[PDB]
This record gives C-alpha cells, structure tokens and sequence, in this order.
C-alpha cells in the first residue's frame, strides 16, 4: 500500500498527454509517455491505442524493469520497450515522451539529423541524430533508439517520429517542443538558402550555460 | 417506425462534420460525410451547401441504393453519388468522408500519389492513388474515385480533395487526419531533399500489424 | 429617421471584421470592410486604425457616392476610395473586404496571378489578377484595383494584399477564404512541382455550375 | 512610496507576455519584455526562466540605468542588458520585446536581412538588419543588437530571434507581429520565385505616411 507508482505520477502522464494535443505538438496517434521511479524501479507508461483525452488514471500501466506488468488491465503502449530500455541503460533520464510532430518527423523521413542552426538545440545536444529504421513497437526500434540517443536527450526515429527524455515530464515536454521548433526553423531555412550552423565549441559553451 | 436511418447516425454525421472544422482539417466547403446501413441498404448523407455548424438532424438526407431519396427535404450533397457508388461496389466500407484538406489537396493538384515516406499511411494502403480528373458532383468523378480507391481506404481527387472510407465515422475521420498528416510530411520532406519511401514488403507487414 | 445605413449593416461589418481575426484569415491591420446600399446610394465602411475587436457601432462611417461622409465621427478606412470606386463602376457588387492574408499576399508580392490549379477559384473567376503597384490609401491604388478586378470578384494588390467583393458580406467573406485557400494550395504545389491548371473551357463550365 | 515603477507597468508586461503566447507569436522560451520610465530612469523587465503564464507582479524586476536591481527578488531576464543598452543609447524607444518567432528567426539563422517585399515593414524601417552573432545573454550580443538596430525599430539576432522596440508595449508588440508577418511573406515568396522589393524612395514615402 505504497509499493507501486503514485496517483500524481499517473496524473502527470495524463496532463502532459493532453498538453501535447492542446498545443498541437501532436494529434495523439502513436505518441506515448512514461516515467521511471528509480527508488522503486517501476515504469508507468501510457496505454496502447487510447486517445489522449480518454485516458483514465486506471489506464496507466505499471511495469517492472524486465517488462512485467505489475499494475493495470490495459495493454501498455506498443513502444513500452523503446522507453524501458532507455531507463535500463541510462540514469540521467526519468521521463520520456514519444511523438509524431511535424518538422522533426520530416527530418526523420529524409533520415537527416538536426544540426545547430538554432542555439536552443542545446536542451538536447549539439545535434539530434536519426536512429536507423525499424518497425514501430519492435525490439530493433528500441535498440536503434537507445544507441542513436547516446549522449543526447533526443533522437529522431526514421520515417516515424521523435523520442526525447529528461529528469521529469515538464522537462521532457519542453525538449520535444524545443526540438520541433528547431527542426522547423532548420527545414524552413533550408528552403531559402544555407542555414548557418553554430560550431561545436559554441555548442559546448551552450551546454555549460544551460546547466545553470 | 424503425425502417429508416436512426437518430444517432444523423447525430454522428453532424458531430464529425463539426470536428472536421474544429480541428481545421477543413473549413467546410465542398466537404461531405455519409454512412451506409447494410442491413437497411440506406445511405444517410450530409445536405448540399449547408455550413457544418448550421446542419440540423432534419437536414441529413436518407437515400436508397439507387439514389432515391426516402427521407429529408434538403438536396443531398452534390457528391452523393461519389459516396453511394463506393457502397454499391464494396462491402468493407460503411462510412465515407470527403474533404478539401491542405497538403493532400496539394498532391491532388499536382496529380501526384502519396508514397510511404511515413509508415502511418498504412491506415489506407501502401500508397494513396490520385483519381483521374472530373468535374465535382458528376458521374465521371464518382467512377474515377471508385476505381482509383480500389484496394485502399483513401484516394486523392485531382485538383479537388480527398476521399476516404472505413467501417465507421470515427475510423473514416482518423484516415483523413492521418492521410493529411502523411501528405504534409511528404511535401515538406520533398522541399528539403529526397524523402525515403519504405518498401512494399515493409508496408505489407505494416498492413498486417494494423489489423491488430 | 430612416435615411441612413441601418443598425444591422453596421452590426454585420463588426461581425465579419471579427471573423477575419477569429479564423486567422488576417491579424487585423490594413484590412477593411464595407457595404453599399444601392437604393440609398450609401457606403458604410470600417473606421481607420481601429482594432477589429474594439470597433463600435458608432465607429462605422457612412459616406455618399462622392465620398462625402454623412454619418460618424471617425476617419473612414484609408482605403475608402478603393471600395467606393468599385461601387461606382459595378452593380454586381454590394459588399467588399480588403485583407492582408498569407499566401494571396505572397502571390501579390511576387506580382503573380492565381491560376486554376484548384477548381474552387471559380467563386471569383478563372484566375485572380494582380493589380499594378500603388501606395496604400491612394487614388492610383483604387483605380489599379478596379481595373484588374474587372470580370472577377477578386484581385491581388501588389506587395499588399487582397480585395474581394460580392452581393453581401457572407459571400465576400467566403471569397477571401476560398481565394486564400487556393493561393495556399497553388504556392505549396509549386514547391513540389508543376501545379496542373484546369483549362478555360472547364473553368467556364465551373462558373455556370456555381451560378446554381 | 512613488519612486519605483508602477503597478500598471508591471501589469502591462504580464499582459503582453501572455499575448505573445495567446497569438502563438512565440511559445515563451528565451523571450522577454521591458519598459523604460524616462522620468524615473528605471527599467522594469520580465524575470529569468519563468513561464509567461506563471509570472506574478512581484516577479517583474526593476533596475536602474547601470543595471543595479532596485526592486524584486527574481533574477532579471538573461537579456536585461540587451534591453538596457537600447534605453541608454536611444530616446525614441521606451518598450522592448524579444521573441523567438518563426520566419524572422528563419531569416536570423540564414543571417539574411528582411527587405521591403511588403510595405508594412515600414513600422520598423525600409529593412530589418541582422545583428552579428553572439551568445545569448552576453554583452557582445547587446552591443551587436544596439548597433544593427540603429535607425530601425527592429533587428534580427543571428541564429536566435528578433528584437523590437517602440514608444510603448502595444506598439512594440505590433512591430514583432508585423515584422514576423513580413518575414513570413518574404520567405514564402522566395520559395516561389523572386520577391519584388519596393524601392527606397517608396519606403521613404511609406515612413512619412506611417508618422500620421
Ligand atoms: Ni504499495
Ligand atoms: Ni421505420
Ligand atoms: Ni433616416
Ligand atoms: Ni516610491
Ligand atoms: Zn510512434
Ligand atoms: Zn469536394
Ligand atoms: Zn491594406
Ligand atoms: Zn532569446
């Protein structure tokens, strides 16, 4: 009677799910959110195929570190393992959001990385890499996503979408927003001419400044 | 006193008409929705030239399989026959939505098909074909649309819009959304460079996964 | 005490002004609306420099056929004469809307006409012409706009915006919407490839069908 | 007890901060607003890192002409000095807004100026210049921004955003809006073909007309 993920975590997931829709970052489909509770070693993750505005507290699924569901009746998101494997291999990330946004996904389908034409990319790294292609909801995808997100808080999923993660849902949410905005900027610039990419040294500095 | 299309069907059509506007899939003009009742063999279809937010339950038109109106005073949508002919030739489709969306229509006016640069296209097929041109509201259009939608749940109407159909209004609605999103993705990618199209074998697999 | 433009006309102008903003056709600046009362020979026109959401019934300006203001304290729109000269030279138009929209204005600044890549252009003509450049609010502008709108219900104002007119405000409003949508379609298509323009004969037919 | 910036100024800053978000000019991040009180020689400026919809009256920071904070507990915007240096070197500007908008920022990352393809640019000048690059929140930035905004009410910040200033917050706000709209127009036109730039003489005239 205190051993499983708490009410407010489930509540947080439902709130940020809505907010993805309310800010039209995404319509809702194929997107998913999770949190990891490091003391408990439990992931709570959004259910499969349920509209973000129809998700109840009882729809959130709780899972142990090896994918054994321990709470909830609903199937977990088809991408539960893309989330879980990040929590298994990395300790700097406690909240992840998957989304099919617009311009990030555009870069994803070109299989092009996002460079630092805009400095705000630093919330995730000097650039965002694009994972190698794999079918949604499969182990290859999750593995491809863990590898290409190494050293970053975001990665593009080829022909698919975006994955981002941070210390909490607020911060995970802002990283999607900010990475979608930078991808938007970068695509539009590239219609006009040659976007100017800030050098690595400046991006290094940027990382340091963002720490504070 | 139970022989004609039911209250809730008419209600469903009015709701999804609004939702096309409320999500700015379309402004309202030249768009139309219908359902087929297979036991009754009756199509209920939106009226002609009535703003989606001014359609009453009594404005919905009910029609038999040969286009004989059996309920309602209003003229049926000028595209009643583009809808009806799909219900006459196909049993996997019970709800259809026509819409003038943005990027699908852009592909429609280039007379370019939508390939599988994004996997979610699978809600409709491996690709969306573009019908041969014909004047709105005519028999050639309906015939051109039935033929080019063969084997799919969507087709582009040259210089015009989009047509999609599924087992119900919810699913028809999501197919427009999803096909508009994929067309958007595909156009934007093509501004940047060469969009990567997933191969037929993967799309085949995608079809199977979506069944579940 | 019945000789001047009526309450509901002034009300109609305020409503459609808002609706330009509420549908984000335009933000508000440099846009203006008028109606002509043909029995009275009076134009009511929106005031100068007043935010569409701050216009009162007493802000609407009433003017005779030679520009003599007969009702209202506010300066009339700086474009009062671009409106008035259409009512002086044409009897098929009783309501006009000026707007700085997005893609129509884009065509306006390229000084490129809108051809019939989308059939809905027929609410205005087979194409929309672009007027020759002149400084906002001047006689050359109004004259350039009257001439290039000949035979149409819309014209593009070089480096400026759009002008449209119809038998009433509802219809004038829909023509802006529809012409902005077609310009949007046409620009986007032209990013991808060669938009297919429907021939004059088909557009002729389209005109006839729209009459009904 | 009348020596510091007034309640309504702080209120004005909070209102226009929201309105940047409510009109989706910007999402909120890295944007900031200030006013200068010339009789008092005090700048009130938005706080650092606080969401525009969570800023209280007590969060607004008041500062003297040399950057000494005289009111408020919060850190001032990281760009306090980009604002302050404009008030130190120029008397025609009493309110400034910084923002990361879309198409202005796109021009900023290409390091391309905005010419007069649309006449409304005149609310800021004949063109908007792009400042030389410098790291957000630093003295080089502020200096680069003061210099490249000379003779204008707006400047683009390379790989960053936009800065604009006017006699008050209302007018500063409209200049961002209007400059973002013109940048949007200009980028889109440049996708299609060669945008037509109005000549300096016409822009000179435009300046004079806007005075009235
Ligand atoms: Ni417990
Ligand atoms: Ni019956
Ligand atoms: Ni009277
Ligand atoms: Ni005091
Ligand atoms: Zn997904
Ligand atoms: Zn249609
Ligand atoms: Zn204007
Ligand atoms: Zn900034």
């Amino acid at each position: 009677g205190s051993h499983m993920a708490s009410s407010d975590v489930k509540q947080e997931l439902i709130k940020y799910g809505k907010k993805l829709v309310e800010t039209d970052l995404t319509k809702g489909t194929g997107g998913n959110l999770s949190v990891f509770d490091r003391e408990k070693q439990l992931m709570a993750i959004t259910p499969s195929g349920i509209d973000f505005f129809e998700i109840k507290e009882s729809d959130i699924v709780v899972m142990d570190i090896n994918g054994n569901v321990v709470e909830g009746e609903r199937l977990p998101s088809s991408e539960w393992y893309m989330h879980l494997i990040q929590y298994q291999t990395r300790d700097d990330i406690d909240a992840i959001i998957h989304a099919h946004t617009t311009y990030a996904t555009v870069l994803a389908c070109l299989r092009e990385p996002l460079p630092a034409s805009h400095y705000m990319i630093a919330v995730a790294g000097k650039d965002v890499r694009v994972a190698e292609y794999a079918t949604y909801g499969t182990k290859e995808l999750a593995v491809n996503a863990a590898k290409a997100m190494e050293g970053r808080r975001a990665v593009l999923l080829a022909n698919h979408g975006i994955l981002a993660g941070a210390q909490n849902l607020l911060n995970a949410f802002n990283i999607v927003e900010e990475v979608e905005y930078c991808a938007k900027i970068y695509c539009l610039a590239k219609n006009f001419g040659e976007p100017v990419v800030l050098p690595d040294e400046e991006m290094e500095l940027m990382a340091e400044k963002f720490k504070f």
